């Protein structure tokens, strides 16, 4: 039935969901026009009192019976941190940083951080706002070349890193003279691998003659608890226009986020990106977050639950190896997926089908969908949203058949904020739009059946610029002040839009046909044999190739050579037949990769998107050699 009825039924039978309903009085107080961002956050966190705010998987420390090594092992439960405790921890960090005897920090300085998403990272983010720092969250998969370049541009006074990334942090700090302090977070007292990582970091710094101080965030909080709270708001140079955050995207360019635009994450217009946050019903917001804080989508969900009195459960591991465990324990009411997560779930379903030898829409097949919905994903899902990348209709249909709720598609960017939701512009923040012909790619407003062109918009959430890069900023605005999305869209009904592709992903083959490479990647990603695919073309050639990571099942059946190429070929031609793709849209030959694209190896971005230039760097020589061999 309707969302209103399903919400009412859930809160009538589920005490945890009932208690997570927003309190309108808290939001009204926190969002008043007179309050600065730091005061807004404080009003939300203090307003929700002792409610659970954040949850992380519990762990135990065991001694290995052979070596005596003290090892952490996850336990089958989450432990929560209340709104009160989160605010107290963030104030403790702010107090310690501001009053440090040798390397205090002051408003307007920069802090750069490398981590995933966690209670500690959230506390450090908030503390940065309380102090008036500018935060620079760095990609965990970036090379040290990239880290050093961003650190040179931003000259941070403080560097923060999770234990996992501490070696890269040390390398960056050593080459960045502005760094005075290195804070280590997600540090687990008593765990040998964490203690050894911090000792090694201290030793490397000492060997280099560095004056950088190393402290765990555990220690920073313990010292800060006994210190007076810093006064809010911080004494920055520009009020609501002070620089609060830089979101590096793409040297990568840093999108500037003033306080007023960070405030939109905290009960502002971002609650309309993937849902109807404006009008009833008010859905209790219990959510699992698997997105790094370095990506805007990580911020949307996390600050969304914090600003609505709900709860964010953090996935236990960045590589997603605990995904189903965590969703089954957390049992969220609201889902946010991106396509690579939807593909993973589809692959899980296909992998069950094959293990038990059941077919398409059999009773057994439907029982796997039911178990996914009710057990693995928790059975409490009321709403679901997706975004950050295109998804094929077939994958959308699968996900909706599993969840038995509509999957909202939200389109937006770091630069513009949320732009549309289920084809319709999000207004506010969007105030004006137009389509721009792209003749060199064959996209015109006179196209049939639908006008097509690059989307340009005026919007309240537009970035003021890229940090220290006014020439790059000028390139993304036209002469009338519209922001150029770089994205080709079709207007399929009045003020309703569908994504075609990024301009950068559109390729003109040698016989003059145009291909939207990410549309093809989304289509072929649904092959039961494909784990990942990157479609590759050349202006000098008349046909496409692809890098394909087969599923473990495909590799076990066909190997990694000619046999699996032939099976993949059949599967892709099948998809081309069903979805009406042209013959020139079908990859003719393949580079087979048994090593998945990952965030760790840098081929996926923090958001899980396949980075075309990283694929090109790793496989481009082999792809071009295959073109030459075949010619
Ligand atoms: N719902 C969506 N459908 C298709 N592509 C999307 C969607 N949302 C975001 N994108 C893509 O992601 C880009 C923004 O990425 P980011 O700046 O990481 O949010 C856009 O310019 C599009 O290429
Ligand atoms: O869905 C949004 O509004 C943002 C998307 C992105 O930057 O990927
Ligand atoms: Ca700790
Ligand atoms: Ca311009």
């Amino acid at each position: 039935q309707s969302l209103a009825e399903r919400v009412a039924r859930l809160v009538a039978i589920d005490p945890q969901a009932a208690a997570a309903v927003p309190d309108k009085a808290v939001a009204e107080r926190a969002t008043q026009q007179g309050l600065r961002l730091a005061q807004r956050i404080e009003a939300f966190l203090s307003g929700y009192g002792d409610r659970p705010a954040l949850a992380q998987r519990a762990f135990e420390i065991t001694k290995d019976p052979i070596t005596g090594r003290a090892v952490a092992t996850l336990l089958p439960k989450f432990e929560t941190v209340s709104y009160r405790e989160l605010l107290e921890r963030s104030h403790a960090i702010a107090s310690e940083l501001a009053n440090h005897a040798e390397a205090p920090v002051k408003a307007g300085e920069f802090i750069a951080t490398i981590g995933f998403t966690s209670t500690d990272y959230t506390s450090l983010d908030i503390a940065g706002v309380l102090l008036g720092l500018t935060s620079v969250p760095l990609q965990t998969g970036a090379t040290t070349d990239t880290l050093k370049a961003i650190a040179e541009e931003t000259a941070p006074a403080v560097f923060g890193a999770s234990v996992e990334h501490l070696d890269n942090a040390v390398t960056t700090a050593l080459a960045t003279p502005s760094v005075r302090r290195l804070l280590v977070f997600d540090y687990r007292q008593g765990v040998d691998e964490d203690r050894e990582a911090v000792e090694a970091a201290r030793s490397r710094l000492a060997e280099a003659g560095s004056a950088v101080l190393v402290d765990t965030l555990d220690e920073v909080i313990a010292r800060g608890r006994a210190l007076p709270r810093v006064a809010l708001p911080p004494a920055t140079d520009a009020g609501d226009d002070s620089l609060s955050l830089l979101i590096y995207t793409s040297t990568p360019k840093g999108a500037m986020y003033p306080e007023r635009n960070v405030a939109q994450f905290w009960g502002g217009i971002w609650h309309n990106a993937f849902d109807d946050g404006d009008s009833a019903p008010d859905v209790p917001d219990i959510m699992v977050n698997f997105m790094p804080l370095s990506h805007v989508a990580g911020r949307i969900g996390l600050m969304g639950t914090l600003s609505s009195g709900g709860t964010t459960y953090f996935i236990a591991k960045s590589d997603l190896s605990t995904f189903f465990e965590d969703y089954s324990l957390a049992r969220p009411t609201k889902l946010f997926f991106v396509p690579r997560i939807c593909e993973m779930i589809y692959q899980h379903y296909q992998s069950e089908l094959d293990r038990i030898g059941a077919a398409d829409g059999s009773p057994q097949a439907e029982a796997i969908k039911t178990e996914l919905r009710e057990k693995l994903l928790g059975g409490r899902v009321l709403t679901a949203g997706s975004g950050s990348a295109p998804m094929s209709p077939e994958l959308t249909a699968f996900i909706e058949s599993v969840l038995q709720v509509h999957l909202v598609d939200g389109y937006g960017s770091t630069e513009a904020g949320p732009v549309w939701r289920d084809r319709k512009l999000v207004k506010p923040p969007v105030t004006e739009h137009k389509l721009i012909d792209v003749p060199e790619l064959g996209y015109f407003s006179t196209d049939s059946p639908y006008p097509r062109g690059e989307l340009a918009i005026k919007t309240q959430t537009i970035l003021p610029g890229y940090y220290k890069r006014p020439e790059t900023t000028a390139e993304v605005f036209d002469e009338d002040g519209f922001y150029l999305t770089g994205d080709v869209v079709a207007e399929v009904a009045p003020e309703e839009f569908v994504y075609v592709d990024r301009r950068k992903n559109v390729l003109k083959l040698s016989q003059g046909e145009f291909v939207a490479l990410s549309k093809l990647e989304a289509a072929y990603g649904t092959s039961p044999l494909v784990r990942q695919i990157s479609v590759y073309g050349s202006s000098q050639r008349s046909y496409l190739l692809a890098v394909v990571v087969p599923t473990p099942e495909a590799l076990a059946k066909y190997g990694d050579g000619e046999a699996v190429k032939s099976a993949l070929g059949d599967s892709l031609q099948k998809i081309a037949r069903e979805e009406g793709l042209q013959s020139y849209e079908v990859p003719r030959d393949f580079i087979i990769e048994t090593d998945p694209f990952t965030i760790e190896n840098g081929i996926l971005s923090d958001a899980g998107k396949t980075l075309r230039p990283k694929v090109k760097a790793r496989y481009g020589e082999r792809l071009e050699a295959l073109y030459a061999q075949l010619a």
